[PDB]
């Protein structure tokens, strides 16, 4: 593992995807910064090393990322504003593609906290309590449910699309589906009480009823959707917020969590329904973990210390 500094606290890290049937491993990321006053998604190529392949200015912090396929990258803005960029097959530049810039708003600014993909479909969720599905060179929204909720949206995933799952400030997993009349969940999970906000949430890849979230509390918590309305498996693991979850997306024995307090964790359950191993993998110290990211044996994560570290060898 090693570490570079960019100058800019990094919100977001994102590999690029590998084209379909690719046998090498993962050597270009997308980040996204916050806390400037000027904030920008950059992109980069790979004692290991990365430079810098292109940049674009990004109007808000940015909130979440993820590709949308290999050229087309996701934004959420603190403005409410979800962005397409483009980054040119050919001449490797970013420019914007198009854009959402009333995906979520107070009727006042309302920022966009999550975005998923799963092309040619995008849904976000925001502070105002729509969660929106878009697609792909449609002005309008496909749909957009407005929760009702006195809670916060915090995180979005797909279960099976047009089936989606989200969590909130209150601590409760709420699933809804695109296709539904009305505005209500068809389902909700929670934690016992109301006082801790959940923060990330990731499906499990082969397993679609199986959900991983991350909490103010630091905490891991599984969840089985077709199992009551509690979590499966409560962890204890960070000292402060866990940010972000991610199963491994090919050997999902192996998840990944961050924290607030400067921590990231390699779990190796090699099932989460059920001796897991766990390895903190950056040093003592380290300022808030935001992000990280993992396809094969390449991880990349993003901190408050203005560092992303990167490995290409987590099994080597």
């Amino acid at each position: 593992i090693y570490a570079k500094f960019v100058s800019q606290k990094i919100s977001k890290t994102r590999w690029r995807p590998l084209p379909p049937g690719s046998l090498q491993t993962a050597e270009t990321f997308a980040t996204g910064s916050w806390d400037n006053e000027e904030n920008y998604i950059s992109l980069w190529s790979i004692e290991g090393d990365h430079q810098l392949l292109c940049d674009i200015r990004h109007h808000g912090d940015v909130m979440d990322l993820q590709f949308f396929d290999q050229e087309r990258i996701v934004a959420a803005s603190s403005t409410g504003c979800v962005t397409v960029f483009l980054h040119h097959p050919n001449n490797q530049t970013l420019s914007v593609n198009q854009q959402w810039t009333t995906a979520h708003y107070h009727t006042s600014s309302a920022p966009c906290t999550g975005v998923v993909c799963n092309n040619p479909e995008i849904v976000t969720v925001g502070e105002d309590g729509r969660i929106n599905l878009f697609r792909a060179d449609h002005k309008e929204a496909v749909r957009t449910i407005d929760n009702a909720d006195s809670s916060t949206l915090h995180a979005v995933t797909f279960l099976r699309t047009p089936e989606i799952l989200t969590v909130n400030s209150i601590g409760q997993l709420k699933i809804w589906d695109f296709r539904q009349q009305g505005n209500e969940p068809s389902q909700i999970l929670s934690l016992t009480g109301d006082r801790v906000p959940l923060h990330c949430v990731d499906r499990h890849p082969n397993q679609q009823h199986v959900v991983a979230t991350g909490g103010q509390d630091g905490m891991l918590s599984i969840w089985d959707v077709r199992q009551g309305t509690m979590p499966v498996s409560l962890l204890k693991a960070h000292e402060a917020e866990m940010w972000e979850v991610h199963f491994h997306p090919s050997n999902p024995e192996h998840l990944f969590t961050c924290s607030e307090d400067g921590s990231l964790w390699h779990w190796d359950a090699s099932s989460w329904l059920s001796r897991i191993e766990i390895t903190s993998l950056l040093p003592s110290r380290s300022l808030s973990v935001n992000t990280l990211d993992v396809l094969g044996p390449c991880l990349v994560c993003g901190t408050d210390a203005e560092a992303i570290y990167v490995t290409r060898h987590l099994f080597s």
